[PDB]
């Protein structure tokens, strides 16, 4: 995408969960199950404010753990996310420290979702004692996700994303050019 995000309506990712999303990158917060994404795929930098990922809806599903290489199963439930929050290349080189000359993570994952515990995501898709899976994700219409939006925390605050069409399309736009 411009800037040279790498920006996909469906992959494979790695999923981590964190605490404290009330004042996301893009934005404007959200009172139903959301996200931050890696840097590359979110289309800005700290600092910069929203990029094009920004409001987009994605349906999540986890199928590994990584650090329980023997457990079978079972995993948590698909659960779709809003992405309101930036997991920046430099905040979390593990899972977050894709960038164009080595775009894979250290599970060797394109793209990672950090999904926020405040507002329940993250005990709908995480199984008791398994705090990071891999999977999959695809860009589904935000039809099929439950919540309204935060106000604005700032100017140039962003989630048009919410009414786009899938990737490749612009809704907030990217900003500035994707870590190398
Ligand atoms: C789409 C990006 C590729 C990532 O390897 C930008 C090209 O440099």
């Amino acid at each position: 995408a411009t800037g040279g995000y790498v920006q996909q309506a469906t992959g494979q990712a790695s999923f981590t969960m964190y605490s404290g999303c009330g004042s996301p990158a893009c934005g404007k917060a959200a009172s139903g199950f959301t996200a931050a994404i890696n840097q590359l795929a979110f289309g800005s930098a700290p600092g910069l404010g929203a990029g094009d990922a920004c409001g987009r809806c994605f349906a999540l599903t986890g199928n590994h753990d990584p650090y329980s290489p023997n457990y079978t199963g079972p995993f948590g439930q698909t659960i779709v996310v809003k992405v309101t929050d930036l997991c920046p290349v430099q905040g979390d080189q593990e899972f977050c420290g894709q960038t164009t000359s080595n775009p894979t993570n250290q599970h060797g994952m394109p793209f990672h979702f950090d999904i926020c515990e405040d507002t329940g995501g993250s005990a709908k898709f995480f199984p008791s004692g398994h705090g990071a899976l891999t999977g999959t994700f695809t860009e589904v219409s935000c039809s099929q996700w439950s919540g309204s939006d935060g106000g604005q925390l700032w100017n140039g605050a962003c989630l048009s994303g919410e009414t786009a069409p899938n990737w490749p399309s612009t809704a907030c736009g990217n900003k500035g050019t994707a870590p190398s």
